[PDB]
RNA sequence: ACAU
DNA sequence: CGATGT
């Protein structure tokens, strides 16, 4: 119904599907860049997704913050809320990079605890996520 | 079909 | 038009 402003949205960037993938975190209210994860050279869309979200759940952690994090990816919040991000992507040595994050991802939401709302951005409704790369 |  | 996903 209401966009709750005090939140972190987050969204992934990239060059091509598998390609370059980037993310980035933004206070929903101002737009302020929290964080931006440099560009790793081949990912996919989804888990450049899961690897923000998890990002905000450790930057609001470490933060001492309640805040809930809106994310426009199905995908992503599902795989956040199994801890287990089932991608598609071949491994292989143009890919391990990515698959080194996201299974480093995994094994912190397998180790630690967080409260944080993760909240689905209802793009229909409310226009392009803040954290968009346009 | 829906979310990207 | 292509791709990643539930
Ligand atoms: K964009
Ligand atoms: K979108
Ligand atoms: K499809
Ligand atoms: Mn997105
Ligand atoms: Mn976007």
């Amino acid at each position: 119904e209401e966009i709750i402003w005090e939140s972190l949205s987050v969204d992934v960037g990239s060059q091509g599907n598998p390609g370059i993938v980037e993310y980035k975190g933004v206070d929903t209210k101002t737009g302020e860049v929290l964080f931006e994860r440099e560009p790793i050279p081949i990912g996919t869309n989804n888990m450049g997704e899961f690897l923000a979200i998890v990002h905000g759940l450790r930057y609001l952690k470490e933060r001492n913050s309640r805040k809930p994090i809106y994310s426009d990816s199905q995908t992503a919040i599902k795989w956040v809320k199994d801890k287990k991000a089932k991608s598609t992507l071949v491994r292989n040595e143009e890919t391990a990079l990515i698959w080194k994050l996201v299974d480093e991802a995994e094994e912190w939401l397998n180790t630690h605890t967080y409260e944080t709302p993760i909240l689905k951005w209802q793009t229909d409704k409310w226009g392009e996520i803040k954290a968009d790369y346009g």
